């Protein structure tokens, strides 16, 4: 077969697969009460992308489409209805066996970013060039108007008027607007991709430890905020570079569980070991929550294929 | 000898190494009069990063640092000085043999994006959490105040007051503010990294065809605009995924030129051939400017190492 490998990129050379951020730390939270079932950063060890996962770092939490309607807020701000396409610009076919267009955000929150437009029509007197505009925007993924699987979403602006209808529109994500209670930030709560009364479909499966004393290991990034108090984070199961690597290699999985070692390349010693599961997630034997304190030169190296009964050395 | 390879990611699966954008099209411009000497997306075929190149898609045209104070400036908007560090947070050492902190923009223009801050100090009443803010911002890289090699740059905001002194600060690039004449957009004009009148140092070398009938081949992306007319583009020599791949493989270069073929896998046929040069750039035999019209599912396949005499089939 084709032997299994991971990239040799270090922690400071990896990026988050659920938001466009660098990886900051490795992280555990054994007492997590939520089901973990994120939809971006999902890839099996033999290279099958799942959920809404696509390969571009620029596509994570991105949208493309056109604005169709302006609707003022009751109190403050303006909302804009947007039809969405696939990120490559082709029409999104809701019968496609995916939860939503690839790259769609996979958590509840107010996602802050920039909406930009480049008009289709050009002006001969301007050298056959189009008009443009961009503004700060927020997409509330818990909104009843957040229906990307039906091909449409809503975003809000503080801008009151300068958003054009019928013109190509791009959303570049930047961070969150708020993590106040009213902003419903919960990184493990999936949006209702078709609206509140409708079941999500075609999901990548939930992940969990199955061996006693094990917990999930995450690649954690801190996410910027537009305002208010907080130090919010987004935890992914594998960095985007691992998704890209696994997709290209398509190495056969020889068992359900690979043993991997986090190594310090200077010393060559194993700092700790982890189980890398077939569905594309890590567990470790750790009985505590918080960051993993590790040498900056550390990375994961594949050791061998094991099974669910393998006992990891405690962290 | 570790065999040289390229990723099998397709054009719609690649991103630009000079700005955080997807690759839109392959592109030539044989009569370009400028010297081509970009500093991001620079990597030799045997995996040596050059210029200001680093590995993170999130690091391209990003800055990290601290705002010092608001500063006076004749130009429109409110202006702020910020110290800059390495992207990993360590102090930037100007004695390092690099032109500027890795990730620094490599072109003249008004770069539009978002400045965000997460305060160092936390508040007990807020659950021991820090205050945050973010605002749109512009960095004019041709400004005499743009001195990233000296550890200091300036940015402007529309916001008049809500940027805090002495707090951790991130710049997330989004596009350009303008491409009007007065905004000095020129993708091949390097910033003066240490200020007006100082010579840049430690640069990746210029690149050019050296064979009659040949021209540079670029991976082109269109860049968003905050306002104004235009359809500006940023051309890179190799996409970021190629930089990431070459860096990791570190395969010995067996000649100065790798012959590659652009293949349509669905049909299995070669669309055209190109030379991939040791310093990390492509040439083709083409006598016109403009996009290359071909499926976005096409990709470059390494064929063989060739010598200084090899003649490319015309596109
Ligand atoms: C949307 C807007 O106009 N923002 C300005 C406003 O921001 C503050 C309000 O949004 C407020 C509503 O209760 O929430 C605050 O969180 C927010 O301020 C932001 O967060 C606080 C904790 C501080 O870090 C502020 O610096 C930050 O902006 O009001 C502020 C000034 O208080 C600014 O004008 C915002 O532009």
């Amino acid at each position: 077969s084709k032997p299994f490998t991971l990239p040799i990129l270090t922690l400071g050379e990896l990026t988050n697969s659920r938001f466009p951020l660098p990886i900051d730390v490795l992280y555990t939270n054994p007492n997590e009460s939520a089901i973990v079932q994120c939809q971006n950063g999902r890839c099996t060890l033999d290279g099958e992308l799942q959920g809404t996962t696509q390969l571009l770092p620029t596509g994570i939490c991105a949208f493309r489409g056109k604005v169709t309607q302006q609707v003022q807020d009751e109190h403050r701000g303006t909302h804009w209805n947007m039809t969405v396409t696939n990120l490559n610009g082709t029409p999104f076919d809701p019968t496609e066996d995916v939860p939503a267009p690839l790259g769609t955000p996979d958590f509840s929150g107010q996602i802050y970013g920039v909406i930009s437009q480049r008009n289709t029509n050009t002006v001969p007197g301007e050298g056959n060039l189009p008009a443009n505009r961009a503004h700060e925007a927020v997409i509330a993924t818990y909104s009843p108007k957040f229906t990307p699987k039906l091909g449409n979403i809503q975003f809000s602006t503080w801008e009151t008027q300068d958003v054009s209808s019928g013109q190509p529109t791009k959303f570049t994500p930047v961070g969150l607007a708020s993590v106040d209670a009213n902003s419903h930030f919960d990184q493990w709560t999936l949006p209702s991709y078709s609206g509140a009364l409708t079941l999500n479909m075609n999901l990548a499966p939930s992940v969990a430890p199955v061996f006693p004393g094990e917990c999930l290991l995450f690649f954690r990034s801190f996410i910027p905020l537009k305002g208010g108090y907080g130090n919010p984070a987004i935890d992914c199961l594998m960095p985007q570079e691992w998704v890209q690597h696994l997709y290209q290699e398509s190495a056969p999985s020889l068992s359900d569980v690979a043993l991997v070692r986090y190594v310090n390349p200077e010393t060559g010693r194993t700092l700790f070991e982890a189980k890398l599961h077939r569905n594309g997630f890590l567990t470790v034997a750790r009985n505590s929550a918080g960051p993993v304190v590790a040498p900056t030169n550390g990375y994961f190296r594949f050791d061998s294929w094991v099974n669910q009964f393998y006992t990891l050395a405690p962290m």
